[PDB]
This record gives structure tokens, sequence and C-alpha cells, in this order.
């Protein structure tokens, strides 16, 4: 059922659509989560992807700053390609509101190029969420921007991010993550380089908001 965002109602069904399926991750118990890295800063979990051949990763850590530096760092702009080390370029493609737009970016290769370079399109929503943000996202059809790269296809993914409790200029940032980045590679390779990229967005993150 692959999206297409052609008119007003492909973006507001994508949108609740989108939301809906993060809390619902949100809300998975710690049971069915198994750990794929842990260190003092992050926490990275995976399961069974329900969506494709592959995981869901959870990702949990705090960030030195308010929630709203956060989420402005991690939606898509040139903010974004600043700090984040794994991508190589990032357009953003069409604004359709002040917090919703579709995007496009490219991946570094990975593990010494085992994994070669990829790009993305995708379709990024940010709306309230408790105290705090979530900002989700979900790969889209969109054949009018000149490719580069084989695309990997983003399952739905995002990031919540919420003060933490009791301290208010911190915040708590939980992610998920859901790629597919597509081709012929080593099962063992991705799920390597999957908990790592994972494990350097936070740490990247944290020296892009100084």
């Amino acid at each position: 059922r692959k999206i297409k965002l052609e008119g007003l109602s492909d973006v507001a069904s994508i949108s609740t659509k989108l939301q809906n399926t993060l809390i619902q991750y949100h809300s998975i118990k710690e049971d069915e989560w198994r750990v794929a890295k842990k260190v003092k800063d992050v926490t990275v979990w995976r399961k069974p992807s329900e969506e494709f051949n592959g995981y869901l990763y959870k990702a949990q850590g705090v960030m030195d700053d308010v929630v709203n530096n956060v989420i402005d760092h991690i939606r898509p702009g040139p903010w974004r390609l600043d700090w984040d080390r794994l991508m190589t370029s990032l357009d953003v493609l069409e604004h359709f509101e002040e917090n919703c737009c579709v995007m496009r970016y490219t991946t570094a290769g990975q593990l010494d190029n085992i994994i070669s370079p990829r790009e993305f399109v995708d379709f990024s929503y940010t709306v309230g969420y408790e105290e705090g943000l979530l900002s989700c996202g979900v790969s889209v059809e969109w054949s009018e921007t000149r490719p580069e790269f084989v695309r990997g296809y983003n399952h739905p993914c995002g990031w919540f991010c919420v003060p933490l409790k009791d301290s208010p200029s911190q915040s708590l940032l939980t992610g998920y993550i859901q790629t597919d980045l597509r081709g012929m590679i080593p099962q063992s390779a991705v799920d390597t380089a999957m908990a790592s990229t994972l494990a350097n967005f936070y740490s990247d993150l944290r020296k892009g908001l100084r």
C-alpha cells in the first residue's frame, strides 16, 4: 500500500496513523525487547518487526537540553545534517505545514563500507506528546526528485522527547527506528550497523547540541 502524498487527505491519513503507531510502539512492554547495546549514556533494544524481515529498534537516553531544542535538531533540515555523522546530504523537498514535510537524505557507507550508501525519501511529522513532542516519519513515494543511490525504506519511526521527571532543563529521548537498508547484505552486518546507528545518534546529537 505504498505511500503517495497527492492531496491533503493523504497527509492527514498518514499523520494520524503514524502518531497512533508510534504511540503503540511506545507502549510495548519491556519483555518484548532484547538488549542490542547498552552503555552508560544510552540503551538500544531490538524486537522483530511486524513490517518486514528485520528489527524494530528502541533507544533511550537523556539529553542535557530542553525538549524544543532537542527536537529542533532532530527534525529534517540543515541542523540535522550538521551533527548526524551518518548523513551525507539532506534536502527538505516540500513544506506541507510548519510541522509537516517530505524530505530526502543520503547515508554514508557503514562498517568500513560493507554497507554501501543509501538514500531515503521520508514523510516527517512533529506533534505534541504529553509534556513534550513526538517527531515521526515513514518512507513515501516521490519520483520528482533525482535519485543518487538505491533507496532504503524507513518503516514507521520516530522520536519521543519529554522533560526529564523532576528536572525540566533535561529531556528523556526515546527513539524507534525500523529501517530496511535493502539490497543484499549479511544480516549480521545489518544488525551490527543498526545498533551502532542508534548509539552514534545519541553521542552525535549530544555534541551537536553543544
